[PDB]
């Protein structure tokens, strides 16, 4: 109906995203990815039985959590779209192998599942569980990373069964080293080398990238995946508006936990005192805008009108904040 | 009885573990702790309860594996015991504090618990439910961690309830740091930095080691303990021999599971087709003689007779292959 009029834009930065959540019964993870491995041709490829993806999507989609404000199903339905578009940019073309898309793809969709909507320093700070089996090291990233690969486990879930041992294996890795890239501890370190990357970068003829090692494909997709997850404040604003009113609430969510704790607040998580706009061009300028700005250089000019619709969106949220 | 007089040499290298495992009733690792606490006024220092002490203690020593052969409670003793000394290497007098002191003692005693007796890649291999928790990196070593941190909770098992809230997080921080380190697939890298430390190492002029931070002391503590988890080849032939003996069981035993299942035998597991002694001197010249080399260098000429002792037992099994 109506749904599959949205799902042409799939292939499009900026498709209505809640729009298939709502159309979709609250479905758009399981309705998205399903529609991206048909259209790449996934299930063909790597002999998934359509019934075994659908059973496996519901479940995971399941276990993200509706009653946390961002961290939930319509961001990894957002992030797994978001990195299909990226996959398909014209400076890599044909750089991937089928494999390596799949395991991008797939990171996507596990990369928060089971997000308790608080942050690893939360975790850490109040002891958490989860905190004391993890040793405080990319608490929640390890946690989706077992959740999303276990879940694998339930019956007619398992979508590699047709893999080979051998693909099964790299597939493992891949999606192991890309979710732990999602772990905002490490962007600093990402980003620098990324920058590296990019001054030294190789290219064909034909100006696609030349990637010819493991070490440089994964750091490529880590990336990709990266800005995949810190493409809200890069979409059209309206787009843009929702994430950052979700984003706020679970922030304040924490903030009521931490207070009522006695705890210091962390930084955007006090209801009463949090500045929107100053939060947002704070992200921009210090997080988002240098990851961006530098993911384009990589691919340029592949990313200019995502880059252009960032900087105006920067440009607006500022534009409220009296200034000297 | 007899136990006080053996550990008497609590403070000694080759300390007679075995020995103190039988007169001990198999608490070798709380009767040793214990002995060391006491010793280094521990107790005191941190308020820790001297039943919290046993009681956490003898729970820790219960989570080791009685039927593993090698990475059992006797050798989490003997690792505690041997940090204990390593840490009273006149090089490193008044070099940390009673808190990275702790730390290092706890790392040791911890750092191989609920081991199964079965390694890294054997776990990530087998699809094992603990490498899937810990996405296949440093799996043993993140379950040991989280497993001697747990044990806390348990009744009157809270030996850290009097340190600061700050004590605690740097405690923690440090404990983690040192553990993790112990993965195995982690020491040329552990290595390579720690010949870096040498090159440049600071002493003051009676050879005391300067450290000027958190990533200096940190470094000298992991790589302490690690030298401790491998100095089995660095003590009296008499428990070398025996540690080899425990340690070819257990890699016997997994190699007859990896056979059982129809996978390629681990390198050393094959019982059918051991070289056990040539097997010794190849990781002492390729993997623990570099290191302690390495180790005597950063604390000369502290470690002088422990390099002795591992040059000698190389020759003793190198005479002893078949
Ligand atoms: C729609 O907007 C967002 C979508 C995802 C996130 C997000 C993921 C992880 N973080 C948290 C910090 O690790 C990074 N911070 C950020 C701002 O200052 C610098 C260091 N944030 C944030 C968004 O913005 C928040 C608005 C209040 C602050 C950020
Ligand atoms: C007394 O000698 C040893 C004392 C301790 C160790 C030791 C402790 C932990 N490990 C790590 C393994 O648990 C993991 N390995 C990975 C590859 O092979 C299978 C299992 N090894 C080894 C010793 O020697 C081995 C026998 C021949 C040389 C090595
Ligand atoms: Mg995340
Ligand atoms: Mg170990
Ligand atoms: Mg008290
Ligand atoms: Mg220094
Ligand atoms: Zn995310
Ligand atoms: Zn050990």
């Amino acid at each position: 109906d109506v749904l599959a009029k949205e799902l042409e834009d799939v292939n499009k930065w900026g498709l209505h995203v809640f729009r298939i959540a709502e159309l979709s019964g609250n479905r758009p993870l399981t309705v998205i990815m399903h529609t991206i491995f048909q259209e790449r041709d996934l299930l063909k490829t790597f002999k998934i039985p359509v019934d075994t993806l659908i059973t496996y999507l519901m479940t995971l989609e399941d276990h993200y959590h509706a009653d946390v404000a961002y961290h939930n199903n319509i961001h990894a339905a957002d992030v797994v779209q978001s990195t299909h578009v990226l996959l398909s940019t014209p400076a890599l073309e044909a750089v991937f192998t089928d494999l390596e898309i799949l395991a991008a793809i797939f990171a996507s969709a596990i990369h928060d599942v089971d997000h308790p909507g608080v942050s690893n320093q939360f975790l850490i700070n109040t002891n958490s569980e989860l905190a004391l089996m993890y040793n405080d090291s990319s608490v929640l990233e390890n946690h989706h990373l077992a959740v999303g690969f276990k879940l694998l486990q339930e019956e007619n879930c398992d979508i590699f069964q047709n893999l080979t041992k051998k693909q099964r294996q790299s597939l493992r890795k891949m999606v192991i080293d890309i979710v732990l890239a999602t772990d905002m501890s490490k962007h600093m370190n990402l980003l620098a080398d990324l920058k590296t990357m990019v001054e030294t970068k190789k290219v064909t003829s034909s100006g696609v990238l030349l990637l010819d090692n493991y070490s440089d494909r994964i750091q490529v997709l880590q990336n990709m995946v990266h800005c995949a997850d810190l493409s809200n404040p890069t979409k059209p604003l309206q787009l843009y508006r929702q994430w950052t009113d979700r984003i706020m609430e679970e922030f304040f969510r924490q903030g009521d936990r931490e207070r009522e704790r006695g705890m210091e607040i962390s930084p955007m998580c006090d209801k009463h005192n949090a500045s929107v706009e100053k939060s947002q061009v704070g992200f921009i300028d210090y997080i988002v805008h240098p990851l961006w700005e530098t993911w384009a250089d990589l691919v340029h000019p592949d990313a200019q009108d995502i880059l252009d619709t960032l900087e105006d969106n920067r440009e607006w949220y500022q534009s409220t904040i009296p200034q000297a």
